[PDB]
């Protein structure tokens, strides 16, 4: 077995290991990376996603998500307020601030302290969830816009063709912004690539300890427990590295930099925030291997989780038995 | 299971619960502790060792070892040249001269880069092994020169009553001195306090993983590996951390500071390096729990490896049939 101790693992891909997507996702399992989680990928010294980011202050955060905090610093649950459209040039202004910019800090381990201090009594504003690609076009390695799809994919192992179209998603944070303890939708893969500005800290708990992970959330968030089966699907709690620790939850952190790619796999709780101003984009995908998870993938009929159009093409072949309550949810 | 990946677990007792060692070495293995292979114990506020290390500078360094490297930066077998005997106070300003003072750094992490890096081109000089305790005769609780010998668990175990004492030692150290990759003597447990001075960086692999440790030692060092079925107990062999995640090793690390208590337990390799001038205190110690690792360890019988008199009732009666071998051997 590899990576026995389920450790976040970095790799460095030449230009021509660079070259074939599937071919390196599944070089890294071979090496045991999906056992904890979540992997770095850093590029070819060589490669670029685009020349400059000097033209992307007109695009347009149509709905803005302030993220307000209840509970206690370390254990609390977050709702998004939406907000005024306002552009990228705009929002980045904003993060700048003096009521939104990043405070003085010595290092990654002072702005972590401070972020899980002080979360809770601070109101950031997310641009989340925009469809759209900063890639060039002709940017022909890991280019988030040209992966194969999960239909395809879905269709190449299980001989059925669905509809439904997924494209990528990008991300503008500051300081204090929070991504929520989740999997991804029918525990796919993602892969996030940090395009420009300042960190992402991830914190992410190995697939094989999942169901450790879900049963402190039930303990924690009893409410929304009672509410809702897969209530983590709403990406609303968030639990502190002290709070796991102290439950003997498994995990592991690690700050990804402008540049850099990170890839989440099947079943992988992940949890994380941005240290200032940034700009992500990220995509869902699928490989062989998922297609198993996708069969026993927890599902929020309560309706409060958002279901793209494109999911229920994935619950109908892959839980038919589901389908018919996971649908009249939502 | 607790601690299923396997991490180094930091113990804060409180005065009440540091009365009672035994059962408090237990309580942290109930923890999942020892899946680690070394633990952390932060004392009590309200405990001291002794009361000043004022009236230390007159004990003496019989035999300082000067540590000599060959092989490569990663890659290293260290022997030790005996040097002409000094006192601690001696000792302390030979640590601090500039021949040999700790370099200017950032921070542990920048100090652990240079260690690796330049470690092979300096010999510095280890007082280790001096028989002493520098626990105060009145200290009640932990106190390592007070612990219940191996020799009396084994009876109490197995009905068996043995020669043999088994006492404390004292390590001096300075910048760069190095203990390589080990178990303990009879893969019994040690219990380590740094008595004052600088850090001690520590290297483990969880003792589930240590025959990968072994095989990698064996192809690293294959002359060595030739010589010697357990060659690794003659404390000689260094392979970095980059070493080991080339090659998919699991390990951990962790920084011991000035008061505070390491445990490795049974079978838990170990390795690591001092910051500079400081004083530790260690001592080997068992539990029920060790009767069968006792069993099941590895021994030198090649004559390098130095055999305490107190080994021989081990081997005789946890392995008789190794006995005669190993007793030949040395
Ligand atoms: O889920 C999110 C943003 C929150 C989406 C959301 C949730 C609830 C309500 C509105 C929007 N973001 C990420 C997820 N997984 C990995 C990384 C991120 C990220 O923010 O870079
Ligand atoms: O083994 C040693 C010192 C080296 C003993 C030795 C080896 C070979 C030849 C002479 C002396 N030291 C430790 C072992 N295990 C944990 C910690 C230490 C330590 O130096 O604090
Ligand atoms: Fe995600
Ligand atoms: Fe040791
Ligand atoms: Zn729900
Ligand atoms: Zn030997």
């Amino acid at each position: 077995a590899q990576n026995p101790n389920c450790n976040i693992m970095i790799f460095h891909p030449t230009k021509e290991e660079f070259n074939d997507f599937d071919k390196y996702i599944a070089y890294m399992e071979s090496q045991g990376a999906h056992r904890a989680g979540l992997a770095k990928i850093i590029p070819p010294k060589e490669w670029k996603a685009r020349e400059t980011y000097d033209n992307i202050s007109e695009i347009l955060i149509a709905t803005p998500l302030q993220q307000v905090a209840s509970g206690r610093a370390g254990v609390f649950t977050q709702y998004h307020k939406k907000k005024k459209a306002m552009t990228v040039g705009e929002y980045r202004h904003l993060a700048n601030s003096k009521k939104y910019q990043t405070p003085p800090h010595q290092n990654f381990e002072d702005l972590e302290r401070k972020y899980w201090k002080n979360r809770i009594y601070n109101s950031p504003i997310y641009g989340a969830d925009i469809s759209g690609s900063l890639f060039d076009e002709n940017t022909k390695q890991w280019n988030l816009g040209h992966l194969g799809t999960i239909q395809d994919l879905l269709e190449k192992e299980c001989g059925v063709v669905i509809e439904g179209v997924n494209t990528p998603y990008l991300y503008f944070g500051m300081w204090k912004t929070t991504f929520a303890w989740h999997t991804e939708d029918m525990d796919l893969y993602s892969i996030n690539y940090l395009h420009l500005g300042e960190p992402k800290t991830w914190y992410v708990v190995p697939p094989e300890h999942g169901q450790r992970l879900e049963r402190l959330a039930r303990e924690l968030f009893p409410g929304s427990s009672r509410g809702c089966g897969a209530f983590l699907r709403h990406k609303v709690a968030l639990i502190s590295p002290t709070v796991l620790k102290e439950n003997g939850i498994p995990f592991n952190r690690i700050t990804q930099e402008a540049g850099e790619f990170m890839v989440t796999f099947p079943y992988g709780y992940h949890a994380g925030f941005n240290h200032g101003f940034n700009c992500a984009e990220a995509i869902n995908f699928a490989t062989p291997r998922w297609i198993d998870y996708g069969k026993m993938a927890s599902q929020c009929s309560c309706g409060e989780a958002r279901v793209t159009f494109s999911m229920d093409a994935f619950v109908r072949i892959l839980q038919p038995e589901r389908y018919d309550l996971w649908k009249r949810g939502q």
